[PDB]
């Protein structure tokens, strides 16, 4: 059995702290506003994994009303979601992620991001893709208000 | 054979009628503007199912220019789409849906929404996921101008 | 083995040149700004194919800093991407594309667009779907500032 999932997340720029994206610190003038560490990339991937498994979403599992998650490293959340999939007998088929951001430039960090995911998903990096595009100065990402991320995943029984 | 589909839909708030989302009435000051009942969630799912089967989209099947479909119940339209899939020998593998909205609050309604889909797709609820995220006040969804939905589906032969 | 991919692209209107979408000239008062011919539909599909194969994105393979791609017909880029998949032992399972645009009207062009893809992907048109939706005058698409495209693909080992 193969199961599909989709994730989507957005956070706004403006938090004076390191910009951590897909577990990688990317140099920038500001960071992302969030309850947790603000890793919008890992959140979208986590929601895709929960989604594929019909386990709801990260708002259910890791609520922003709970101080337990304040400033949390989002790799902990990602690993929890993947562990739920593994406990149900599934593993990664393949993952494809699209970072939608006007800045910063993602290209120098893509490989480091793929390696974070290979480690946390106990996967071959050949089964993991991270991409980036701008929206050519259009919309909220084009105005540098924040970053959006889309992810799709296939999980397979084993 | 397994086949993938993707749906995306948006409607604007402002129509003085019940807000029906994934077949569930959610309390809100206004409803969604559309030719049919405005159920942006079922529309996106419908387009994902039509899309997986290479049958076009809801604009083709249930045209905005067509009086038959003025105020149409979107559960009826979803079931039309799924019946076309079944006629081609396919059934639901699994479905994951992402509601993108600042308001209303979706969490209290998720399970009711899943149960609507399990009934309308004659499917096990374990194969159906409905998620929601805000965009942290960014973009037209973040400003409560309307609601966006993304959906992905896998259909399998039998 | 089956592999999933997702692509997303946006370009802004305002280049005085033919509007080429999914390889098809669509009448409109202006075209799209881009380094290549600006075919946002083929770019998104290309990124889905690269993504499924974990080969990065069109920014990596066809950089905008490189004059070799200036004005390039985006069918060349799509064919390169698909050829990489074929070289790795994969072929099209099925493809579903969503053009997100307030104008121009896509419906008259959908079948021509599908035929471009059936040719370039050496595929049966029954495995190829192209959809369109508006965002009901919301956001940058709704304001007719540009066009966005989402695509999902399933590739299967040959
Ligand atoms: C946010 C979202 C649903 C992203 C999914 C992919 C995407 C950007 C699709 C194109 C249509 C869209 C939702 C545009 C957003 O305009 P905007 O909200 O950026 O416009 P505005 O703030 O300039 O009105
Ligand atoms: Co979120
Ligand atoms: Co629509
Ligand atoms: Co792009
Ligand atoms: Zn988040
Ligand atoms: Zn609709
Ligand atoms: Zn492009």
């Amino acid at each position: 059995k193969i199961r599909i999932g989709h994730g989507f997340d957005v956070h706004k720029f403006g938090e004076p702290r390191p910009l951590i994206l897909c577990g990688v610190e990317v140099p920038y003038e500001t960071g992302l506003v969030a309850h947790s560490d603000g890793d919008v990339v890992l959140h979208a991937i986590s929601d895709a994994i929960l989604g594929a498994m019909a386990l709801g979403d990260i708002g259910k599992h890791f609520p922003d009303t709970d101080a337990a998650y304040k400033g949390a490293d989002s790799r902990v959340l990602l690993r929890h979601c993947y562990a739920l999939a593994k406990a149900k007998g599934f593993e990664l088929g393949n993952l494809d992620v699209t970072i939608i951001a006007q800045a910063p430039k993602m290209a120098p960090h893509i490989e480091d991001m793929r390696q974070v995911l290979a480690a946390d998903l106990n996967a071959d990096v050949a089964d993991i893709n991270v991409k980036a595009t701008t929206t050519e100065k259009l919309g909220f990402t084009g105005r540098k208000e924040g970053i959006a991320v889309e992810a799709v995943v296939l999980l397979s029984r084993q």
